[PDB]
C-alpha cells in the first residue's frame, strides 16, 4: 500500500508520464488525448495521474516551462563559458535551441505539439494566456542581450533592439515551425548554424535595423 | 426554390466565413459541420451538401486565400513589369498587413497556427499543403533568379537558403503576431521587415556561395 504509493507519487514515475504524454499528444493531438489514455500508456493508475496533475493542460504547461528553465540554464552556462563575447553566447544559444529542434525528444515533440497538435481553447487558453505573458518576457530578456552586445561594441550602437527583438522570435520560430510542418523540405539540423550567422549578420549590416 | 439557394454559391462562402469564425473561437476538433450549419442559417442537410467534412471545408477556404495571393502575384507583376525585386517587396508586405487587416486572411493563419490539429482527417490537409509548399519554395527560387538576372540581388545568391529564409522569416511573423497581438504592431511594422528581409539578400555574407 504505501510502497506501492511512494512508487507511483516519485519524480521517476512523474518524468514518465510527462514523456508518454508527449510521445501520444505528438501522435493524435492534445484534444482527442485524456489523461486516463496517458496513464494507461505510462503504466501507471489513474489515482496516480489525477495525484500528480490536475488536467492535461496543466500537463503540457509543465512540460513547456519545463524546457523554458532548461534554457535558462544553458544561457547561465554559455555566459560563464564566453564571458568576454555576448554575441557568442547568443550565437551559441540559438543555435542549440534550432539543432536540438531536430535531435532532442523532448524539444522535438513539444515544438510539434505547440505547433501542430494543439488547439489554443478550452482549458488550453490560460496555457496560452502563460505563454503570451513569458513571450513578452522574451522580449524585454532579447533586448538586454542586444543591448549587453552593443555595449560590448559588437553590434552597431543605433540598432533598433526591440524590432531587432521581434525579428529573433519570429526567424527562429519560423524555421522550427516550418522544419517541424516539412522534416523532408530542408536540413534544418545541418542549416542551423548558417541561419543564426546569417540572423547576427543581419543586426549588424541592415540599415533599416538601425535607428 | 429553397435548393436553388441551398446549393448558391452564396450560400457556400455564407458557410465557409461563418465555419471560419467559429473555429477560429472554438478550434476545429470541437466544432462540428452541425454547429456550422446552424450558425450559418442552413440545414444540416445543406452544410453536407457543400462539404463531406470539416477538413474539406477547411482546405476550401485555405485554398481560396492561397488563390488571392496568385492573384496578388499577378496583378503586382503588371505594375512593375520592369522590377522583379519590387513585386516581391510588394507581395511579401501585402501578405504580413493583410494577417492584420483583412478578417479572412486573419482568421485562416490564426486557425492554421492555434486552432486546428493535424490529426485524423486533417493529415491529408497538411500532405496537400506540404506539396503547395514545396512549389511555394521553387516559384520563390525563380523569383529570386529573376531578380539576380536583373542584377537587383547578387549574383551569389544562394537561392534555396534564400527561399527557406522567405517563408520562415514570414511564416513566423504572422504565428508570432497572432499568439501575441498586442506585443507588436505587425501592420505598421510590416515594410520594415520586408525591407530588412531584402536588405539580407543584399548584404549577408552567408548568404552568398563561397
Amino acid at each position: 500500500a504505501m510502497a506501492r504509493k511512494t512508487k507511483q507519487q516519485a519524480l521517476e514515475t512523474r518524468q514518465h508520464i510527462l514523456d508518454v504524454a508527449l510521445r501520444l499528444f505528438s501522435q493524435q493531438g492534445v484534444s482527442a488525448t485524456s489523461l486516463a489514455e496517458i496513464a494507461n500508456a505510462a503504466g501507471v493508475t489513474r489515482g496516480a495521474i489525477y495525484w500528480h496533475f490536475k488536467n492535461k493542460s496543466d500537463l503540457f504547461s509543465e512540460i513547456w516551462e519545463l524546457s523554458e528553465s532548461n534554457i535558462g540554464e544553458l544561457e547561465i552556462e554559455y555566459q560563464a563559458k564566453f564571458p568576454d563575447d555576448p554575441l557568442s553566447v547568443l550565437r551559441e544559444i540559438l543555435v542549440h535551441i534550432l539543432e536540438a529542434t531536430v535531435t532532442e525528444e523532448r524539444r522535438r515533440l513539444l515544438m510539434e505539439i505547440i505547433f501542430h497538435k494543439c488547439e489554443f481553447v478550452g482549458e488550453m487558453v490560460v496555457v496560452q494566456q502563460a505563454q503570451r505573458s513569458l513571450c513578452l518576457e522574451s522580449y524585454d530578456r532579447i533586448e538586454q542581450t542586444l543591448k549587453h552586445c552593443i555595449n560590448a561594441k559588437m553590434l552597431p550602437e543605433n540598432l533598433l533592439t526591440r524590432r531587432a527583438a521581434i525579428l529573433m522570435r519570429s526567424f527562429i520560430s519560423g524555421l522550427m515551425e516550418n522544419w517541424l510542418f516539412a522534416p523532408q523540405s530542408f536540413d534544418l539540423k545541418k542549416e542551423a548554424r548558417a541561419y543564426v550567422t546569417i540572423l547576427l549578420e543581419m543586426y549588424q549590416l541592415c540599415p533599416t535595423l538601425r535607428a
